[PDB]
């Protein structure tokens, strides 16, 4: 089963709601709870790091860094959580909302399935990684948001700046539906 942990972001309902419509069993867990709660289930298949204001205010962020054993897909602040964890940096670029984010021929052929090479997708340039850590590689880069998606090779870790949870997210539900499905698979 998939586990969804929130780090301050109230946009987690989109994670559990989407998975449901996709046919993937998952449960949401608050940050107030102890890390042992999520660390006690090492059998899980995948994890989703809901958005949030800052992952530097919660102590659970440390658990996500050591829980890399499983495929964790971070959103909004998620991608930023992996950076500070590896020793990177993050800042603000464009707080604007109404903006375009086209992505050229780039994909890990894993979660970006059912997606073409050149397509226009929605994404806010609020905050994105400003540092370039070692061991991580971008799977999808946009003409404006090159850090649209970052995955580590050393371990099964994934991160994204855009919010694929929302419906308006063009070509976003694909990465959220493809991933949640890859790890969503359960046994009876």
């Amino acid at each position: 089963m998939i586990v969804i942990l929130d780090n301050g972001g109230q946009y987690v309902h989109r994670i559990h709601r989407s998975l449901k419509y996709i046919g993937v069993s998952s449960k949401i867990v608050p940050n107030t709870t102890p890390l042992e709660e999520i660390e006690s289930n090492k059998e899980v298949k995948g994890i989703i790091l809901s958005g949030g204001p800052d992952i530097e205010k919660a102590k659970n962020c440390i658990d996500i860094a050591l829980n890399a054993k499983l495929p964790i897909l971070g959103i909004c602040l998620g991608h930023q959580l992996i950076a500070l964890a590896y020793g990177g940096e993050v800042g603000r670029a464009e707080a604007e909302e109404y903006a375009l984010t086209k992505v050229y021929v780039d994909k890990e052929n894993d979660l970006f399935k059912n997606v073409p090479r050149e397509f226009n997708a929605w994404a806010s340039h609020k905050d994105e990684v400003k540092k370039v850590p070692e061991g991580f590689e971008i799977l999808a880069h946009s003409d404006i948001c090159q850090v649209e998606a970052m995955k580590h090779k050393t371990k099964p870790i994934y991160g994204v700046q855009f919010h694929p949870e929302v419906a308006h997210t063009e070509y976003g539900n694909e990465i959220l539906k493809n991933f949640c499905k890859v790890c969503g698979y359960k046994f009876e």
